[PDB]
């Protein structure tokens, strides 16, 4: 029973409680080296006979990726506290994993053997706003959304040839512009648009920030700031602005002081210079994005700075009523400031959103101390490495899923921020090969995976632009140029989630195969809710089965209406080139 | 190359800073299941021609538990970020293990395939009190250690029957005692006292705290204390206090107010009263200790107590200058709490040690928000197994020993409590069967291995008790009653301490064998120095063999000062029973 697979650890994923009173411990093996393996647990303080008293339950099997299979236990430890083991039994062999170590037998005589979970704390435990699980993100890239009153800058009109826009260059576009085309996202059903920094900056993309209290005349004032939020929360949906903390501009009044004074400025240590004369020849001689000198790192350490920021986090909070916060290069600032801001902002505006851009493993960020989630891109690389390059197959992805997912705690899970794409990768059509029938699975994979979701605003009209900054073209609005068979795809998608509960917060649960590389079908699950989803990545008409549940008695199939009655044990779904199909399954 | 045992994170001890210029990055892997490992590394923003740029370098072998292998990974990433994947050799066989997965080759078209540490920040570095390192601590429990003026409790005068005595029951220990014995730790060397609460409270414990402001009567007095310490720092010892803010005493002014008031009680919510009418009858009806009525738990979640504790905190600290904190159950506080403990403390006075009571792993608590170091328990149940029950042998104790200590990042690891025995456990001497030979070796153990050690005062001067409280007889003063065989023993180890750094902060390194399942030979180095330790945990003489390197001149044997010279590839070691030996390589 290879002991080199199996692992716990009382921190992280691993081991977390989901609410003030369950708990759940997860368990690692190898693939398929046990048969069972149930949770040994009681109180650190139930003793009887000078034994420590404890029962055991059983833990089931919640996935696996490649290699491991992950069990999982939901125990409410009475009094709070639990001291708790693992025997997992594959045949005859019978192991009791502790963390001590393993045992023929469950040791009786001190808790000391066994891993352990202190108390469970409400404080500790890791919530995030219950509303970001249900709505669905769309995010805007103001410079090239819609024009309003033209109060813009003196360049390039509206859109260009069929192709080579986005110059790197100004078109116009303002926050008049959402606040006019409001009832376009409105009746696609977003609730929800998270739109890339707008505070004072000489750039097409406000990251070079000049000043984080002042929106950039270019986008308008306070005044139609007031309205585009004001209107959202009227339409039901919620603004998440970006804060660019980690750096600031060329422009940023501190740094511009530190070029009238230098040494002399009392803005020295407000960043990272490592040697005077600011010297940003062969590149900057101080700490900056990448190595952008027009982009100084900022010091978070600093009392001043740390104090300034964090009012400014506060600031949009209270004089916009703002629900959210996305955090540029989130994970390039230290730790400690991060709480702080979570202070403040959950202090002010408990259900403000804290969303952090980081491309990697975020567990560092996500233990209930910093961000609420992050811009899931882990994901999103596997759906675009099946669905898109179709690198990988059916049971590699569902692996692959698998996997990022069980590396996090549920709930946190059930808050990512899973999108597919940004104004920061190529358009999700041209890395499709313009095969619109991919895209179209990409949304409903999306759009039918469980968490807070977000589209990218010109992706939902089959607009086309690919690596950056060609994936930022102004937004096609001509009836004509828009793919409206997409755009109708993803409205009935977002609808479909918003009243299928499975969809939006339940657990999936794959059933790929190892010969049938190009046949994915997954199970959203909630309660009594089941709804199926079959899917052919492949350009040729395939007969992918799907099992019925014996207690179930329709089959609705989404999007048509056509419902039938399961009386079977499988279902060979038969689906053209790149199908797909859903089902709702009831129960009688 | 089974790829089920390799495994790495980019968070705790697998990735982590150790100075604010020098990261560590662990690799764990399948026990010989890998020749190599070299680290391929790069900042995330150094690219060329459309290619993300890194180089590699080799990565060392630094243990192995029974089944893994740990490898270690010492890089200065330039301008403090970078992103990293691991190439495992084993033959012809060639992985590169990275965030995403497994690849015969290392990808570089994307960064986003390995794994990643943003920024290495400073604050967020793990750093306890560079003196904690140095120091050997002593813990005394007052109410049995020495009387002074007698100001002490109606009862039981000095020790009773050779066995027999500790009925829980008070013996008149108090402050005054220590003040006046401590010329003898100070001949002993220990440079720091760890003792028992001491403040107002009912019982020969203070755990039962009555009031966290005022010292127990029968200790003394605010006076009292000031000379222990003054005195104390006047020798070069360090007082840590015990803090007791899980729970408080029957006695407590708050819990003395929910009876007199009950629902109307100003401090309703200082506790954790599920049903009123407070009832403890066949337990208590609101959480306690364990399921000690007289031992209400506080609700640190709550403002009001969050505030008082800490004002309880930094009182004596301003008040005394004490130079550290115990947490009483510590364990069992909500993290919230104590990140804020070590906020205030920190602020107050950095060199405060913050040591937290978890006898289990506490990775939780070791991450440089909260504690400091914990009561290493973990490590005495190992020490333990070998020396005292001799349960395990010299490899499974070597192994068990590389483990728990690899499951922390070094830095953690150097200011680790290593204590063998307190006031909560059976007395070393008894443990090991009255055969002082192995109470010698474990002494040799603990002040050989690094951290920061503690004694439990009367194990020194082979004393004996056994499981609580039969571990907390008054001490014995008697210089015939008192093995100074024993005690000269534990004096010149702390001096070859003192002298020796390998042996307080210095890296191990077994070399234990399959079949020799008794003798133990480890080394423990620093730079150039180097402190061999052979040990025959047997009972007839044996010939333990120890290699010597080429480059050594010398072979100072300690202890004795027998110097000789290498001119050998091996030196094998004669020892009697239970004997033992210490050398410190030359090098010429």
């Amino acid at each position: 029973m290879r002991k080199e697979a199996i692992h716990h650890r009382s921190t992280d994923n691993f081991a977390y409680a989901y609410d003030s009173e369950t708990l759940h411990l997860r368990l690692q093996t190898k693939k398929n080296d046990v048969d069972h393996v149930e949770l040994l647990f009681g109180d650190p303080y139930e003793w009887h006979d000078g034994a420590w008293q404890f029962q055991t339950m059983p833990m089931r099997k919640t996935g696996s990726d490649g290699l491991f299979d992950y069990w999982l236990a939901e125990v409410k430890p009475p009094y709070r506290r639990l001291r708790y083991g693992f025997v997992l039994r594959a045949g005859g062999e019978k192991l009791v994993y502790t963390e001590k170590g393993f045992y023929h037998e469950a040791p009786s005589d001190d808790t000391a053997y066994y891993f352990c979970f202190p108390f469970l704390h409400r404080v500790d435990l890791f919530q995030a706003p219950d509303w970001v699980k249900d709505t669905v993100w769309y995010q805007i890239f103001p410079e090239r959304f819609a024009n309003g009153n033209p109060a813009i800058s003196p360049k390039g009109a509206r859109p260009w040839g069929s192709e080579d826009p986005t110059p790197t260059s100004f078109f116009g576009g303002d926050l008049q512009g959402i606040i006019d085309h409001l009832d376009y996202l409105a009746d696609l059903g977003i609730t929800g648009i998270y739109l890339t920094p707008i505070f004072r900056a000489p750039s097409n993309h406000k990251y070079d920030t000049a000043d984080y209290f002042e929106i950039d005349p270019h986008f308008g004032d306070k005044e139609t700031l007031k309205t585009l939020v004001k209107r959202c929360h009227e339409k039901g949906i919620r603004v998440m602005l970006d804060a660019v903390f980690n750096h600031c501009g060329y422009e940023f009044a501190p740094f511009q002081d530190v070029l009238k004074n230098g040494a002399a400025s009392r803005y020295k240590d407000w960043f990272h210079i490592r040697e005077f004369p600011l010297q940003t020849e062969p590149r900057p001689n101080y700490d900056t994005f990448a190595f952008v000198p027009h982009m100084p790192k900022l010091n978070t350490a600093h009392p001043e700075v740390k104090r300034y920021l964090l009012d400014v986090a506060t600031y949009w909070i209270r004089e916009f009523d703002i629900d959210g916060w996305r955090l540029d290069v989130a994970n390039e600032i230290d730790h400690q400031f991060w709480r702080e801001f979570r202070q403040a902002v959950k202090a002010l505006k408990p259900d403000v959103y804290i969303l952090g851009e980081i491309w990697h493993d975020a567990m560092p960020w996500l233990r209930g101390d910093q961000f609420d989630a992050v811009m899931n891109y882990p994901l999103a690389d596997a759906a675009l490495r099946f669905f898109a390059k179709e690198d990988m197959s059916a049971s590699e992805f569902a692996d692959r899923l698998m996997h990022v997912l069980h590396s996090y705690p549920k709930q946190v899970n059930e808050a990512a921020f899973n999108l597919l794409g940004s104004h920061d990768t190529p358009r999700l059509l041209t890395v499709c090969g313009g095969d619109v029938r991919k895209v179209k699975l990409l949304f409903l994979f999306q759009l039918t995976f469980t968490g807070s979701p977000c589209i990218y605003y010109g992706d939902e009209i089959g607009m086309t632009g690919g690596n950056d900054p060609e994936c930022r073209k102004c937004m096609v609005w001509d009836p004509e140029k828009q793919n409206k068979e997409l755009y109708e795809h993803v409205k009935q998608l977002i609808a479909l989630r918003k009243q299928y509960r499975a969809l939006r917060r339940g657990d999936v649960a794959f059933l790929t195969a190892d010969d049938e590389v190009n046949h994915l079908v997954y199970a959203k699950t909630d309660g009594n809710e089941t709804v199926m989803i079959i899917i052919n990545r492949s350009n040729e008409a395939a007969e992918i089965p799907m099992p019925i549940d014996a207690r179930g008695k329709w089959l609705v199939n989404l999007l048509t209406g056509e419902r039938f009655a399961a009386e079977a044990e499988t279902l060979c779904v038969s689906l053209p080139p790149y199908g797909f199909v859903l089902y709702a399954v009831e129960s009688w």
